[PDB]
This record gives C-alpha cells, structure tokens and sequence, in this order.
C-alpha cells in the first residue's frame, strides 16, 4: 500500500502502553470541584476551579462510548505540553451520573467567520505557520488528528494564541494500519477518504490544512463545498482534475466507486491563479499558489510533511 515519509516508525519506539488506549485507566476526579457557568462561545461549557478560582473549560463526553474516551484521553496525555496543543487540565466524572468531562485550559476564540474576514498577508502566514507547530508535534509523536477544520483551530486574535483542539476523532499512526474512512469533516476529507483507500496517514491532516489556507488566501469559505461525500471527490476534481484522480487511483490500486461513473464528468486540472479576483487578491501571491500547490494534491505520499510547510518560502517573514 503506502507508508508516512516521516515519522512512520515512531510509535515501535514506544511501550505498548504509549499506543495501547483500550488498556488506558484513566484516573477521574470529582466534577464538583467544577462551577459550569455558561456555554463556551457544543457540549462545552465556561467553568470555575471552585478550588483556586480559575476560569476553565468542561467537555462532557458520551458516557457509553468507551473506546473513544480511551482513546482521546490517551492521546491528550501523549501530546500535553506541546506547541499549540489545547491543554488539558484533568479528567473528571460527575459524582452522580459517572458521566466522564475533560477539562481544559480557556482561550478567548474569535469566530473565524468573522475572524477571517480581517486577517491580512501577514496574518494568515502567522497563524498557519503557529497550526504547523502543532501538526508536526502530534505527527511527530506518532498521532494523526482527523480533524483539522477552521472550528477546530481556536485563535485569541488580541493575544495572538492559537490551540488545535478536539482529539476526538484522533487515532496512532502504525505503518501499514487500515484505518476509518469516515473521519474529518465533509469539506476538510483528503481524497484518500473519499475513494476508501483506509492505509492513510499524517498527510491527511495537510491536506485539510491546505483547505485551510486555500479558504483563507481565496475567500472563498468553503474552499470545496461538497454537498454529500460523493460531491465532495467531484468538487475537488473540478480543480485538480478528473484524468489526474484517474492517475492517482491507478498508482495505488484504488478502484473507483462505480456510482462516481456518470457524476465525476470531466474536468482539466485548474491553475491556482483561476481564483484569484479582487476581492482576494490582497491575500494571493505566487509563494502562497505555490505552498498550496504542493499540500492541495491527489497523491498523500507526495504532499509536504508539516516540517516542509514550515520550510517554505510563504512563512519566511513570520520564521
Ligand atoms: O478539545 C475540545 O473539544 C475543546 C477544548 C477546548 C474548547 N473547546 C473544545
């Protein structure tokens, strides 16, 4: 099948107990300790330490769903104190229900639907530069996110903070591992996801990063705005192109979805410069289509790792 460029071996140079979640016995506290005051800006809520008075933030998870809980909190764990990594404080259960919280460090977010609208240049080199910080941390500790999405990067734009958040969906990167398919949000899935090839890896999340900075450069938010996950593989053909998708799956022995046969159509691949117009172009400039040429494609071994993001030209003034 395929393997990671980078850091595919990092997780045999752990203990069993690194990777193993299901064996995870996490230790929970006492939810009383906490005042949920408010909702955060879904099931979260603005809280009080009612210890030490310190303002925090309480995540009820979904009490029978075992194995996730495992799973994120062991993951948490992993990555605690890493570069733009939301913190977590602890983990608690409410005393009557047993229901299990996570609860985390608080960051002031602005919503990116108006937060994205004044960014400049400079800013959206900045904050994607800081996200890099995070991916290639997890990555390197051996753990793929799935779900990188603009409502997943909380940014305090006063403070200029940025936190990649909810490790929810996040799993272990084991070479040659099948993975889950359904993972990630419609708009932010690689093609990998959408044609069913299961032994993805780390650069599943550039590619969702690339949807990122494609949306964010173009104003245009989404950036592939697919109306069901079928829709979703012909919106991005519509750009990258329906021969290079062909390519692609034949490379890896992919066999499309005969359903994809009378919907796919057939589209040459667009140059980046197509969607530049006035409304964006304050934001465009060749290092950007350049940068975002080389995430935005079909092959996943082929796009740059997080570490050569960072190395590209497009973040030399925030290096
Ligand atoms: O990890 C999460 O889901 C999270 C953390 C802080 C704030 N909102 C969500």
């Amino acid at each position: 099948g395929s393997r990671a460029r980078v850091y595919a071996e990092v997780n045999s140079l752990r203990s069993r107990e690194y990777w193993d979640y299901e064996a995870h016995v996490p230790s929970w506290g006492n939810q009383d300790d906490y005042q949920l005051v408010r909702k955060l800006g879904s099931e979260v809520f603005e809280a009080i330490n009612i210890t030490n008075n310190e303002r925090v933030v309480v995540k009820i998870l979904k009490p029978v769903k075992k194995k996730k809980i495992k799973r994120e909190v062991k993951i948490l764990e992993n990555l605690r104190g890493g570069t733009n990594i939301i913190k977590l404080i602890d983990t608690v259960k409410d005393p009557v229900s047993k229901t299990p919280a996570l609860v985390f460090e608080y960051i002031n977010n602005t919503d990116f639907k108006q937060l994205y609208q004044i960014l400049t240049d400079f800013d959206i080199r900045f904050y994607m530069y800081e996200l890099l910080k995070a991916l290639d941390y997890c990555h390197s500790k051996g753990i793929m996110h799935r779900d990188v999405k603009p409502h997943n990067v909380m940014i305090d734009h006063q403070q200029k903070k940025l936190r990649l958040i909810d490790w929810g969906l996040a799993e272990f990167y084991h070479p040659a591992q099948e993975y889950n398919v359904r993972v990630a949000s419609r708009y932010f899935k690689g093609p990998e996801l959408l044609v069913d090839y299961q032994m993805y890896d780390y650069s599943l999340d550039m590619w969702s990063l690339g949807c990122m900075l494609a949306s964010m450069i173009f104003r245009r938010e989404p950036f592939f705005h697919g109306q069901d996950n079928y829709d979703q593989l012909v919106r991005i053909a519509k750009v990258l192109g329906t021969e290079e998708l062909y390519g692609y799956l034949k490379k890896y022995h992919i066999d499309l979805d005969p359903h994809f046969n009378d919907i796919l159509g057939q589209h040459s691949r667009k140059r980046w410069e197509n969607f530049i117009h006035s409304e964006n172009r304050h934001l465009v400039s060749p290092e950007a289509l350049d940068l975002l040429d080389k995430l935005l494609r079909y092959d996943h071994q082929q796009r740059l790792t997080a570490k050569e993001a960072m190395e590209h030209p497009y973040f030399y003034p925030v290096v």
